[PDB]
């Protein structure tokens, strides 16, 4: 498994504008278009991102291009972040994916706020970090996805994504 497969599973793929779990306009593989409630604004942001008049729909290749851009942006965001970088550099390959996943869903900002969990992960206190990560709105609002990511940080394996 790799980060692309992992996020593909957690975010799915939709080729028409849709509302994400928080009601925000999104498309493709979890690519957020805007937080505004206006559908026009979203169609606007869509065309600007794609570079053509899409009228709210894109192709699979367009979706995959956004996804490649988004994963690259997240990793780079992590590396530019002073709170994130040290944790990311301390982790093994599987676990790094769980961090990227969080960053892709909630942004650099959002993750850098899980201060206590981040320190636990840095110290490799897996079971403790998992408990701490669960005391969050994130786990309470999207528990199935949060459980998969948390199990990933806990075990360092892909078991939570296996058989999906
Ligand atoms: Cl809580
Ligand atoms: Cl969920």
């Amino acid at each position: 498994m790799n980060i692309f497969e992992m996020l593909r599973i957690d975010e799915g793929l939709r080729l028409k504008i849709y509302k994400d779990t928080e009601g925000y306009y999104t498309i493709g593989i979890g690519h957020l278009l805007t937080k505004s409630p206006s559908l026009n604004a979203a169609k606007s942001e869509l065309d600007k991102a794609i570079g053509r008049n899409c009228n709210g729909v894109i192709t699979k290749d367009e979706a995959e291009k956004l996804f490649n851009q988004d994963v690259d942006a997240a990793v780079r965001g992590i590396l530019r972040n002073a709170k994130l970088k040290p944790v990311y550099d301390s982790l093994d390959a599987v676990r790094k994916c769980a961090l990227i996943n969080m960053v892709f869903q909630m942004g650099e900002t959002g993750v850098a706020g899980f201060t206590n969990s981040l320190r636990m992960l840095q110290q490799k206190r897996w079971d403790e970090a998992a408990v701490n990560l669960a005391k969050s709105r994130w786990y309470n609002q999207t528990p199935n996805r949060a459980k998969r990511v948390i199990t990933t940080f806990r075990t360092g394996t892909w078991d939570a994504y296996k058989n999906l």
